[PDB]
């Protein structure tokens, strides 16, 4: 069940693994980040190994891959948060019940950015007492999506005469998506934590 | 993976199966209800066969059995709701974001006694007087007393804030309700359609 690239946790359920600059795994994340935030500098990048979050996520992915039958359900997105949130996200993932109101709300859920530049804003990745900012890189089950609306507590139906058959997520703009909102637990796996500074 | 007492679904992932009155399964579920609701009239009982909800719930059960190092994590509880919520729950289960009082926290509420779920405030009568109550497998695990404004259960010791209780209750020594704060901690197993 657990990915073969992960470090041996030997009977442990959770581990943060520090990556090494020069490895393809560190460099692909650093490049995805610097593509839009070349003003900030990366302190470190940690791989999140959370067995339970991974299992529940992989079950949801397989279900959405079966339901949508077209396999393009997963995007790699960013999520800036405050230091006080990091230990909870590392252990328990993204909880919509803890989510702030977004300055442009497309629903009451957890928000993920396409561009690191938006997650790098102090309003999301709030600098801690030492000036460290925190951003997750996140596997998100975006699935089939539509433009959201501020009132949503779940994704809207695809068809108003079948109210229980839902979009998987919502976005700000279906043509040029810049954010995604997810409304269910285990729809997002926090894969890497980037610690960065001015 | 799919329980042996489920009936064939012709390669479908979702089915509501009406139970045969007077057989073992129906009698077991009826007696759980009539223990405290002997004055109500059962119109029908349906087995909820939702493969995806079941899979997600069984994963959380296996996770809680490991974390707690024992298999006493699951209880059978009741949840009354309005008819307009029934299709959603059948398909998607219980959702804290849908949300009656939330005195013990902002989660989904389950009753120990069917009589509490049978009150009209929960199992709201429809046009024709039909009321709806789910029988629910709930991962109550290790629980504590709730309070207003909880968004997750409390920590089992604030020296490790991320190691949480599984659920909260009104009274730890004699509970009558349980609150859970995560998707897939509750499987809706049977839908009882009844009248006063
Ligand atoms: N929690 C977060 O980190 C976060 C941050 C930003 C965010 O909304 C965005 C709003 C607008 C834009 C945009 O106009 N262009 N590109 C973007 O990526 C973007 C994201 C959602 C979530
Ligand atoms: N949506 C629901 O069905 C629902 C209904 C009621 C409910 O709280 C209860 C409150 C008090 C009591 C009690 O004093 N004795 N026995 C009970 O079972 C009980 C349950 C939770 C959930």
């Amino acid at each position: 069940n657990l990915p073969e690239h992960w470090t041996d946790m030997n009977h442990q359920l959770f581990c943060m693994v520090q990556l090494e600059p020069g490895q393809s795994e560190y460099n692909t994340i650093k490049d995805k980040f610097t593509r839009t935030c070349s003003s900030y500098a990366i302190e470190k990048i940690e791989r999140i190994q959370n067995a339970f979050l991974w299992q529940s996520y992989q079950v949801k992915k397989r279900q959405m891959d079966i339901k949508n039958d077209h396999k393009n359900n997963e995007r790699l997105l960013f999520h800036g948060t405050d230091a006080d949130s990091v230990p909870y996200v590392n252990q328990h993932g993204f909880n919509r019940s803890c989510a702030g109101k977004n300055a442009v709300s497309y629903g009451k859920g957890t928000y993920f950015a396409v561009d690191a530049s938006y997650s790098a804003k102090d309003t999301y990745s709030k600098p801690d007492s030492n000036g460290r900012k925190h951003m997750y890189v996140v596997r998100v089950l975006t699935g089939v999506f539509t433009k959201g609306r501020a009132g949503l507590v779940t994704p809207p139906p695809k068809n108003p005469h079948n109210p229980t058959d839902l979009f998987d997520s919502v976005t700000n703009n279906t043509r040029s998506p810049k954010l995604f909102v997810v409304f269910f637990d285990n729809q997002a796996y926090p894969e890497y934590l980037i610690t960065f500074t001015a």
